[PDB]
């Protein structure tokens, strides 16, 4: 029955389902943009970035199911920012939080493989439990990342439906079979996850503040990363009405609703516990 | 008539047009993937990455109009890989080559602004003359990067038409006005560049090996970054037939056709000069 360092991580969908049951249904962004740093009374530089990130994981790493660092806010400081990102992700995972790397990568062939190498293989200094990816180059172009994710017990979140003003421009465009781009991505994901229990590893990004989700089949047997929690119409109590039966597969992501309470570690904890409990209760009802 | 460190770079479209006239119409990829590193007899690690990148810029930095580092091949080594990327881009620009950062970024709002902060503002350790961006979230979502690029004298290349097997899945999907996604992006770019002389700063990625380019209006008054040069049907002599009148605005990107000749610096130079001359001659004819 031996241990070995090469043992595989259990599949992401299963690990995520367990984490949300155990710690509550919540993902907290790690979003050290200049606004939030100034709000925490920190400087807009690498030292500020680092203090913010460290405090978020110290306060919340043992308490939240999932974190979602946004790569751009680290990359703006170059390699030194990426070094803070490496440490942050390592510390978060060591505390038992899942990490969804929000980097929205998307490329072709060995270039796609190289992004997967960066984020989805265990030897990488940016190894994360899942990666957000953009499918502009087509679902099949993601194949190297899908395959490596399956091998590592990691997952993906493919951009599907976003709530920015322009998100419909591409997402609503219609293919020859009559499905739009978003519906096409959701169908690919449903096929990717077919038969995986209790939940597949290949999810979609679906904005919680959208009003037309009822026009999409969100039954993809994979997680739905839902940014915008706390915004008008996307309070915890609204989620069951927004997502229907699929709400059980939602990974609700809160950014400001938790982060604005830093740098006070008790205030951060209290806000995160409250969101997770309110979402748990809404979904249970 | 004074110098000042704050002086603005001349607009990217104008600088690019001049660079291709002066040094020849060629962009050379900086693509340190494991295959090429092994081919150069280098190890698949940060030290190998660094030796490859240094040799490419030493051999070619004074001789080629444009370089295109592919971020993924650096990111796979984490922060230490990004640090090599920083130095490579700095050395390339110091040698007078333009640098197109191929990072295919795409996000929303202040997150998009943060990617622009990383790559398109002069104080950033990754400052590049242009950035490749993915428009899955809609052309308008790129606005923070467009605005910052204009301010810095930098440009963008928006993914439009790619030659991977799946590229049509999204790119050919049709909007309510009858234009497909690619055509919509090209039209946005034409509007972005309207009236800019001799060439606008906002370009498209358009694969040179595609067979249906005649169905698109590539007259966008901006540069067309064309990967695949050297591939079947995308030899230098084929480019005028592939791109029509718009061939004068093509930034032809060669990767293996030049890079396979390393680490020999005379062989790298000879290959780059030959591609640039053959393309110059084809376009002139």
């Amino acid at each position: 029955n031996l241990y070995f360092q090469g043992m595989s991580l259990e599949p992401f969908g299963a690990r995520l389902s367990r984490a949300m049951d155990d710690r509550g249904p919540l993902c907290v962004g790690i979003d050290p943009h200049a606004s939030l740093l100034a709000d925490w009374g920190l400087s807009d530089d690498v030292a500020g970035l680092e203090r913010f990130s460290r405090t978020v994981v110290e306060a919340l790493g043992e308490h939240v199911a999932v974190f979602k660092p946004q790569s751009a806010f680290f990359e703006r400081f170059g390699s030194r920012g990426v070094a803070v990102l490496e440490k942050t992700v390592a510390e978060a995972r060591a505390a038992g939080a899942l990490v969804v790397m929000d980097a929205k990568r998307g490329d072709i062939g060995s270039t796609m493989a190289a992004y997967a190498e960066a984020f989805l293989r265990k030897d990488s200094p940016l190894f994360s439990d899942a990666l957000t990816v953009s499918p502009y180059l087509g679902y099949g172009s993601l194949r190297p990342a899908v395959e490596l994710a399956r091998e590592s017990g990691a997952g993906l979140f493919v951009l599907a439906l976003t709530s920015n003003p322009e998100g419909g421009e591409v997402q609503h465009a219609v293919r020859t079979d009559g499905r739009d781009v978003a519906a096409t991505m959701l169908a690919h994901l449903a096929a990717e996850n077919a038969g995986e229990e209790p939940l597949g590893s290949f999810g979609a990004v679906v904005g919680a503040t959208l009003g037309d989700l009822s026009s999409y089949d969100l039954d993809i047997n994979g997680p739905l990363l839902a940014p915008g929690i706390g915004a008008q119409g996307a309070a915890p109590a609204d989620l069951p009405g927004v997502f229907g039966a699929a709400v059980r597969n939602v990974v609700p992501n809160v950014s400001r609703g938790v982060l604005r309470h830093g740098p006070d570690v008790r205030a951060l904890r209290t806000a995160a516990d409250r969101f997770a409990e309110e979402i748990r209760a809404a979904v249970a009802a």
